[PDB]
């Protein structure tokens, strides 16, 4: 028993991490097979980041000016491209570490661990969502540019964020790694809206579920509600409205605990109307919204 | 900016997982060179659990009864032996994958990432403290047996501790790499008191600092208060009484804000004593204190 804020183990994904320097920049990089992967505006200077020309600024480049250093081995570099927001580095040597790997693209809502490096060494991994807006609250500092988020599925790495930003609100913007950014974010030093965040509804339940598994069961009432009612609910409070999709995915909790999900609808509808009066779900005392029902199967049945 | 609960990358430590069998129990084992250590739980059965004999049941073992296995490959075991709590099992083959390491025994109120591992492969990596009472407040299930806690200095793990149960009461013990139990718990399946936990004052102080770097200023008040003021509230809340190590160790985090130790604990006193209003600090709406002042200049400075 016990719930926690659980990260997929970084190991195959710390063997993947270099550095990568082009000019007086240097950031991270993803180096899969024989190519590196990273934040375009490792090609840009403190001038160019309030709107870079980055077809201008990458012309002036040669595959010479890309230094890449895993540990303390160099790579070389024999070819670039950029394929939206990312660099990609041709180099001459398949990385003997890589794992097997997808890129995907997440929806908002789902979860990934992130891996924060600097100067291509790993310093830290936690576990976050991709918010219904498209930002990440993560933490990162100068030099995290190119640490990546990623699901394990036991032997499988996909790879599914590339960190590139801060906005000035201190929330967290980046890409795929086909370098598509999640969200309306451009990699320009500007005033940028990440618009209305919502709470992840179906997360806030499956939490609810992890709880009734792990003990945690005061907040379980004598009551029920319907989708419409809930969802009236859902939009006074800011949380994105529950589907029928959502009810679906909640199923193997819901028969796990045999709590009806419209029961825990019920629940989750009286705490958002009356608070928490003080006490704790999970040793937290607002609603956690950053674990999906997928998660809390996984930790509550002990998948590797 | 940002602030997670960032665990360690825990690389160095999968590449340490092994499966110990013996009998019909599995559990989890460390290798690091040619010793594997595991719970010596790992040889008793369900009538023995009660009451176990170790000593006894050990006797009855051979070489040949421990099953080691490291991902697909069979370890040979040419020695047995149990030290405290732990058995070590001498191999006849070094781990290769051996990181720089130490055994060393936590304090209460420090933190460390924990691998969960089943059946000797990694599920999740995520960051605790061990509680002023010695137990960790995990996540653990069925198998997680002999998963570590570890701290991690540049190329360097150290190893504090190695999971042995779970209380009836849901929270979690163990003992440090010779075996020996923190707290006061044996390894039998008997009730045990874990006593009365504590806050951890120094960390929710450094926490507020954490807050205070990352823009979340709400807090902060007017008022000062004394070493002895401000224990005699922490007496009240079940907070451990801060003391002049305490506000030394706090000195860097004080230097980098410019709050004075005191003034700090004035704020964290008013929010003892009126708590959170329903406002959030660091996205949490409870003060948190799994976080020392090294792991908060740690993440706000970017080590790795
Ligand atoms: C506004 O900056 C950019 C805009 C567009 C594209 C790139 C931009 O940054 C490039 C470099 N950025 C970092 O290294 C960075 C990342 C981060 O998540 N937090 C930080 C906190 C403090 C100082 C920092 F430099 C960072
Ligand atoms: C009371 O059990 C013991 C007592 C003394 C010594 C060893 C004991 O357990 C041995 C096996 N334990 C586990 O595999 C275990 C560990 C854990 O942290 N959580 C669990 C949750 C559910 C079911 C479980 F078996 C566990």
């Amino acid at each position: 028993s016990g719930f926690r804020k659980m990260a997929f183990p970084s190991g195959k994904v710390e063997g993947c991490m270099v550095q990568v320097t082009c000019g007086t920049t240097t950031l991270n990089g993803l180096w899969l097979d024989d190519v590196v992967y990273c934040p375009r505006h490792v090609i840009c200077t403190s001038e160019d980041m309030l709107n870079p020309n980055y077809e201008d600024l990458l012309i002036r480049k040669s595959n010479h000016n890309f230094l890449v250093q895993a540990g303390n081995v160099q790579l070389r570099v024999i070819g670039h491209s950029m394929q939206n927001c990312v660099l990609k580095l041709k180099v001459d040597t398949a990385n003997p570490k890589t794992p097997k790997y997808k890129f995907v693209r997440i929806q908002p809502g789902q979860t990934f661990s992130v891996l924060a490096c600097y100067n291509g060494s790993p310093s830290g991994v936690y576990q976050c969502a991709m918010r219904p807006n498209f930002t990440i609250k993560g933490s990162f500092l100068n030099g995290s540019c190119g640490s990546v988020g990623f699901n394990i599925d036991y032997d499988c790495v996909s790879f599914c964020y590339m960190h590139h930003m801060e906005l000035p609100t201190g929330v967290h913007a980046g890409t795929d790694l086909e370098g598509n950014f999640y969200g309306p974010f451009v990699d320009r030093q500007t005033a940028q809206a990440a618009g209305t965040d919502t709470t992840i509804t179906v997360n806030v339940l499956a939490w609810l579920y992890a709880a009734v598994i792990n003990g945690d069961r005061w907040f379980l009432n004598r009551f029920t509600t319907t989708l419409n009612d809930f969802n009236l609910v859902a939009m006074k409070y800011n949380y994105e409205p529950l589907t029928q999709d959502h009810v679906d995915i909640l199923g193997p909790l819901s028969a796990q605990t045999g709590i009806a999900v419209l029961d825990m609808c019920a629940s989750l509808k009286e705490l958002l109307q009356n608070g928490m009066n003080g006490r704790t779900i999970l040793g937290s005392a607002l609603l956690e919204d950053e674990f999906t029902p997928f998660d809390v199967v996984r930790q509550c049945s002990g998948v590797t």
